[PDB]
């Protein structure tokens, strides 16, 4: 494209091409996330600590969304459909691809949607780094019983599920497509746009 491309390397938040891009990590200066034309960014990482960075809106809501992904972890990272929520603080990940480590807790059951079937899973995290400072607050997740890299997300099915299980979201935070992980090495390349059926 047209766009000349940055890679980032410290805490930050803004607007590239009209998405809300996020990058934040407890490992400065071994991962970074270049961005891209559009709803495109990539990550790489080597020896990392804690990390996320993702491309979306600055407002989450009940989108449908399609994405496309290269994904190459050597350990414990996601590919996944991630946001936040205030009053109560929820942290929330659509989970799509995983490395080393699929994630597990409090199953509350299933969703299917988007050609798939997602597992439900409840956990908590204690006094941890938040878009509210350091936190005791819950995590919602769906978890695709099979890896893939690309397709659609129905978000608001995602959204209705957990609430029939009682997990219950706020007031809707940024959202993003988002590579995350922790320690371990790899890449991504991740497009996302706003569309597809829901
Ligand atoms: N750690
Ligand atoms: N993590």
């Amino acid at each position: 494209g047209s766009h000349m491309d940055t890679t980032i390397t410290q805490n930050q938040t803004g607007y590239d091409n009209g998405y809300f891009y996020s990058f934040w990590t407890d490992a400065p200066g071994t991962v970074s996330m270049t961005l891209h034309s559009g709803g495109s960014y990539s990550t790489s990482w080597r020896n990392t600590g804690h990390f996320k960075a993702g491309k979306g809106w600055s407002t989450g809501g009940r989108r449908t969304v399609t994405y496309n992904a290269s994904f190459n972890p050597s350990g414990i990272a996601y590919l996944t459909l991630y946001g936040w929520t205030r009053n109560p603080l929820v942290s929330y990940l659509i989970v799509e691809s995983w490395g080393t480590y699929r994630p597990t807790g409090t199953y509350k059951g299933t969703v299917t949607t988007d050609g798939g079937t997602y597992d439900i899973y409840e956990t908590w995290r204690y006094n941890a780094p938040s878009i509210e400072g350091t936190r005791t607050f819950q995590i919602f997740w769906s978890v695709r019983q099979q890896k893939r890299t690309s397709g659609t997300i129905t978000i608001g099915n995602h959204f209705d599920a957990w609430a029939r299980a009682g997990m219950n979201l706020g007031s809707h935070d940024y959202q993003i497509m988002a590579t995350k992980g922790w320690q371990s090495s790899g890449s991504s390349t991740v497009s996302i746009s706003e569309g597809g059926n829901p």
